[PDB]
C-alpha cells in the first residue's frame, strides 16, 4: 500500500556523469561508451547567447580545448562533431561502467526520473512529466546544464531527456539524446515562453485508478459518460482531450478495478464540479497529472484493496 | 528555480542490496563489509509470526538454514547472530562496493530516501519523512521487507531506516540498522495502531521559505507573534510544538528572505485560522510537511 513519487534507482545514471569545461563554461556531460554527449552551448561565450552561430564557433576548437573530467580523472578528446544541439566529443576511454541504453523521444504526458547534477557530480533524484505545451516543471540551477532524464523498465536505461534551459515561468526546456529540443524553444536567450499548459488528462484517470487499487472509492458516482460529452465538460477545466488510444491504455487498470473507463471519466467530471469538499486522494488534495498508466501498474499491487 | 521533492542519488547503496531466503521467506537485505543485515522475521514461517519466540527460532537455525544471493552469485553464511530485530549473517566474501558508511538513528521530523527492493533488485526511490508518530507514508508491497532508508553526506551513507511491516491505515513501520524499531510497534503478525498523527510545523516553516524563495508570497502579512502564543495554535490544529532550536535552525532561511521566523509564524498561524481561499503554495492545496530546512537549503543551493 502507499503510492509516491517514485523515481528509478539513478546508479547506472550516475556512473555516467561527467564535467565538460570549454573555455570558462563549465556543464554537465554524459558519458556512454567512448563518447561524451552535452549541450552544445558548452562553447558559447557571453558575447554568443543571443543569436550564436554554433558551426562558426565549433569550428574554431581543437579536440584539446574541450576538457572532460571523470571525477578526479581528465578524459583526452580524441574527436568531436555537433547533432542539432547536442555536442559529441569522442573520448580515448570507454566507459567501465556503461549500463545498458537507448535513446528515445518521448510523448507529452510521459514521465521519467531527472539525475540533478552540478560539475559533473549527482545532486538528487526526482520525478517530472512531459507537459503538454512540451516543458518540464523540475528543479535547476545555474550549472545544471546537461543533466538527464530516463527510465529504466526491465534493467535498460532510457535517456529520453538532457536539461539545457528556464524560462521566464520558472519551468524547463532540453533535449532528447539526439540534440532535438521538446517543443519550439531554441538554445538562444532570446525572449521565448512556454505555451498555455493543459492538464494530462489520462494520468489524472491513471491515478484515479491507483487510487481505487488502494482502497478508496469515495469519488466515485452512479453515472456514465460519452467520450464527446466528457471531452466537451474536461476542456472547460483546460484539460487535455481524452483520445480512444488513451481509453484503450486504461484498459488493465479498468479490468483490475472493474470500473469502466467511461464510469471513472464521470468521476472526474464531477470532481472538476465539485472539488474535494475537505478530502484528499492519494495524500493530495488536488487532481494529480503526473504518474502514468504504465507508472501506475509499475508502482501499484496487481490484487485491488476491495 | 523550482523545488521538488528529491531523493539522493541511490547508486552507492544499489550496489549493497542482496537478497536472503531462510526456508520459504525470501526478503531483502544490506550487505556492507563481510556481513549481510536483514529483518529478524526471516526466520518466520507464514504460522510462526502470530506470536514468535525470535530466542528459539533462531537457536533452531544454524548457517546452512540461511541462502544469500548477490545477483547471481551466492554467497556463502559463515556466522549469524540477532541483534534487536535485525539478523546479522556474517558471509565469506566482504561486499567490494561497500561504501563510506555509518548506522544512525534519526528523529521524528527529519527526512530520509528509501530504495524500495523485491527479490534482492533496486525497484525505485522516493522520499519520506519520519512522522511524529513514528510511521513513514512509504509506497511498500509483499516482498519489500529489508529495503533501507539513508542520507548522503559527503561520499558517507548513513542508513537509518530498514523497513519490517505495513500497519492497518496503510502507513509503514520499520527499525534503525540495529534493530530498534521507531514507534510503539513489535515485529508479528498483529494490527497495530500508531498513535494519531500530527503535522512537523518546523518543516512547514521551512517549506513556506521555500515557496517565498520561487516567488509565492500571498501569504505572507505585516503581523509577528511570540513563541508562546504560536504554541497555542499549534496545539489546536495538531501541529507538534515550535521550539527554539527550531528556530535557529530556520535562521538562515529567515535572514535571507527578509521575514523572521516568528513574522513567518503569523503567516502559518493566519493559515491554519482561515485557509487559502482557494489558493495554492508551491503548486499544493496543502500545507506540505516532509521538507525539512535542510532539505530545503540543500535543494535551493
Ligand atoms: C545551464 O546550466 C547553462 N549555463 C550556461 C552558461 C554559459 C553558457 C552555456 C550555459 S548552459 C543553464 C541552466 C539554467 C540556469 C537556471 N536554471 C536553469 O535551468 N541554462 C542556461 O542558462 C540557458 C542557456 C542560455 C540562456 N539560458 C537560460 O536558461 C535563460 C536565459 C534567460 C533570460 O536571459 C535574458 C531571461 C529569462 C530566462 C532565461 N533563461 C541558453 C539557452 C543557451
Ligand atoms: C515484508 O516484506 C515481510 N514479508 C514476510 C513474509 C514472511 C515472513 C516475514 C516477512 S517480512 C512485509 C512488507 C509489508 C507487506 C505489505 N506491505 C508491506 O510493507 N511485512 C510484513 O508482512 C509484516 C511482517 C509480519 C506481518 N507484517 C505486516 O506488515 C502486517 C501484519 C498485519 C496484520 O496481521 C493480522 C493485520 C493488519 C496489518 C498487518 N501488517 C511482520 C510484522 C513480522
Amino acid at each position: 500500500s502507499g503510492f509516491r513519487k517514485m523515481a528509478f534507482p539513478s546508479g547506472k545514471v550516475e556512473g555516467c556523469m561527467v564535467q565538460v569545461t570549454c573555455g570558462t563554461t563549465t556543464l554537465n556531460g554524459l558519458w556512454l561508451d567512448d563518447v561524451v554527449y552535452c549541450p552544445r552551448h558548452v562553447i558559447c561565450t557571453s558575447e554568443d547567447m543571443l543569436n550564436p552561430n554554433y558551426e562558426d564557433l565549433l569550428i574554431r576548437k581543437s579536440n584539446h580545448n574541450f576538457l572532460v573530467q571523470a571525477g578526479n580523472v581528465q578524459l583526452r578528446v580524441i574527436g568531436h562533431s555537433m547533432q542539432n544541439c547536442v555536442l559529441k566529443l569522442k573520448v580515448d576511454t570507454a566507459n567501465p561502467k556503461t549500463p545498458k541504453y537507448k535513446f528515445v523521444r518521448i510523448q507529452p504526458g510521459q514521465t521519467f526520473s531527472v539525475l540533478a547534477c552540478y560539475n559533473g557530480s549527482p545532486s538528487g533524484v526526482y520525478q517530472c512529466a512531459m507537459r503538454p505545451n512540451f516543458t518540464i516543471k523540475g528543479s535547476f540551477l545555474n550549472g545544471s546544464c546537461g543533466s538527464v532524464g530516463f527510465n529504466i523498465d526491465y534493467d535498460c536505461v532510457s535517456f529520453c531527456y538532457m536539461h539545457h534551459m528556464e524560462l521566464p515561468t520558472g519551468v524547463h526546456a532540453g533535449t532528447d539524446l539526439e540534440g532535438n529540443f521538446y517543443g519550439p524553444f531554441v538554445d538562444r536567450q532570446t525572449a521565448q515562453a512556454a505555451g498555455t499548459d493543459t492538464t494530462i488528462t489520462v494520468n489524472v484517470l491513471a491515478w484515479l485508478y491507483a487510487a481505487v487499487i488502494n482502497g478508496d472509492r469515495w469519488f466515485l458516482n452512479r453515472f456514465t459518460t460519452t467520450l464527446n460529452d466528457f471531452n466537451l465538460v474536461a476542456m472547460k477545466y483546460n484539460y487535455e482531450p481524452l483520445t480512444q488510444d488513451h481509453v484503450d491504455i486504461l484498459g488493465p487498470l479498468s479490468a483490475q478495478t472493474g470500473i469502466a473507463v467511461l464510469d471513472m471519466c464521470a468521476s472526474l467530471k464531477e470532481l472538476l464540479q465539485n472539488g474535494m469538499n475537505g478530502r484528499t486522494i492519494l495524500g493530495s488534495a488536488l487532481l494529480e497529472d503526473e504518474f502514468t498508466p504504465f507508472d501506475v501498474v509499475r508502482q501499484c499491487s496487481g490484487v485491488t484493496f476491495q
